[PDB]
């Protein structure tokens, strides 16, 4: 298992622009395509990112393709945020995963505010750690994601994931 699948789980795949759980347009796998209530500006973000008239659909392999660039767009930004690096290189795989999954989720910044989990991450505290990102807004409007995720992030295993 590996994180093109885990969240692959937790995004879906949807290949006419759908508004997400919080109401913005998106697009194929968790592909937020704008955070304004046009849906022309969807229709334009969507061409714009397919580099075609897509008329709001796309194929499978397109979204296959957005999907690859947001996750190494989501390691790249991880790699270079001072928050984060450092975390990041600490832990093992299958948490860098979940770390990775956060990110996707709800960008660098968004997650940068898990310090206090983070920084327990940091000391390998697992349980401690856990129960604070449960203490959460995102906890809150997700909890089935959220659990997976910290799940993940404590158990350093994919035990949520089957
Ligand atoms: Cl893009
Ligand atoms: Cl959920």
């Amino acid at each position: 298992m590996n994180i093109f699948e885990m969240l692959r789980i937790d995004e879906g795949l949807r290949l006419k622009i759908y508004k997400d759980t919080e109401g913005y347009y998106t697009i194929g796998i968790g592909h937020l395509l704008t955070k304004s209530p046009s849906l022309n500006a969807a229709k334009s973000e969507l061409d714009k990112a397919i580099g075609r008239n897509t008329n709001g659909v796309i194929t499978k392999d397109e979204a296959e393709k957005l999907f690859n660039q947001d996750v190494d767009a989501a390691v790249r930004g991880i790699l270079r945020n001072a928050k984060l690096k450092p975390v990041y290189d600490s832990l093992d795989a299958v948490r860098r995963a979940a770390l990775i999954n956060m990110v996707f989720q709800m960008g660098e910044t968004g997650v940068a505010g898990f310090t206090n989990s983070l920084r327990m991450a940091q000391q390998k505290r697992w349980d401690e750690a856990a129960v604070n990102a449960a203490k959460s807004r995102w906890y809150n409007q997700t909890p089935n994601r959220a659990k997976r995720v910290i799940t993940t992030f404590r158990t350093g295993t994919w035990d949520a994931y089957k």
